[PDB]
């Protein structure tokens, strides 16, 4: 998962951003034990005078997007968990300290997506829980894996 | 919508920024009637050598790219409409300023989209007019809001 | 295309920057033959503490994100080719430089797209043939020039 935080300067901690982006990286392992390095998060300072909604500068609006790569999400159930769990992992750091905000989410293509030049492993097979073990990119035979992982 | 407009370090005053994204979000309220607040705009001044265009460096480019979430534009002659404001309400700021520019958009799925943690309301529903007309967001039944705008 | 490369402050000197940008937009002028002013690269450096990969931060992280607005690949071979290239043209300036780093693409509708304020001709069409050979957006009758590739 790509995750981009545009917050008021200064908002976070590195504390604060090292404690969130724990909580965000927990909602993928905890529900689909993803590697954990799949998950990214980009927090980018907006100076005053930067971030304008409705028309007007707001230095207390927190705009949050992701793309979502690895897996797709293909029930409406499943689609609105998502979004219940984001918001409720966000809430300590954003609603709770009065800040505005606002979140989406794109889906983008699977097969166009390498970490350290790998193709990642097929989802719920052998070597993405091995990536997801050894929390790093193994290099690996693609075909044999995919191979076995379709007989799985 | 989700606006990103990336520009030459100090291309644009505080006052500038709040004309063009006035204008900007006077495009989704005069249209289609969006709720003000809906309508981020971005702006993100680039140090020179910082925009590469065709492998050179050009520090007189304005880059534009959005995300529309709420609404899809079904249509050839909405979607080249939209196309076509966007680029009148731009014209003074940029075009009109020298600089070399370019804008895409992107549309993103509309159930994976929270505004303060909420669902948003149904598109001209009575609960989005109510949004708008408060210009912020309403806590509300969402099951209620879409009953009723159904019927 | 749409390139952003977030990288550690100060990873790259303008020279860098220009030809890697270079080595990126060869791309698409030898595989696409696109007018070389479609790919913009944008750098984006990224202070310490900001890129968190797995909950912890990656100060020594290059992450890349493109847009792809032009063409749709649409077989499995050209789309692992496109990855394939785009590693091999990154590697002199990120893997070799012992930087981590990831990368994706997402496609964004083709319609919804301007440079210039002009709407770009059809792919491998006469139009952007023109504009490639003039590497720059030249204004064309849409009508007129649609009618004669028709032919």
């Amino acid at each position: 998962p790509y995750w981009e935080i545009f917050t008021p300067e200064n908002a976070f901690t590195p504390d604060d951003k090292e404690q969130l982006s724990e909580a965000i990286t927990s909602i993928y392992v905890d529900y689909v034990n993803l590697p954990r390095f799949y998950v990214v998060v980009l927090f980018k300072d907006m100076p005053k005078e930067t971030m304008y909604v409705g028309g007007k500068a707001n230095n207390n609006f927190v705009r949050i997007r992701l793309d979502h790569i690895a897996r797709q999400m293909e029930t409406a159930e499943v689609r609105a968990l998502m979004m219940t769990v984001a918001e409720e992992k966000l809430a300590p750091f954003i609603k709770e300290r009065g800040y505005d905000w606002e979140i989406h989410i794109a889906e983008t293509p699977m097969d166009l997506w390498r970490t350290q030049g790998l193709v990642p492993p097929p989802p719920e097979s052998d070597m993405e829980k091995l990536w997801a073990k050894e929390n790093r990119p193994i290099p690996y035979d693609v075909a044999a894996s995919k191979l076995a992982a379709a007989l799985e």
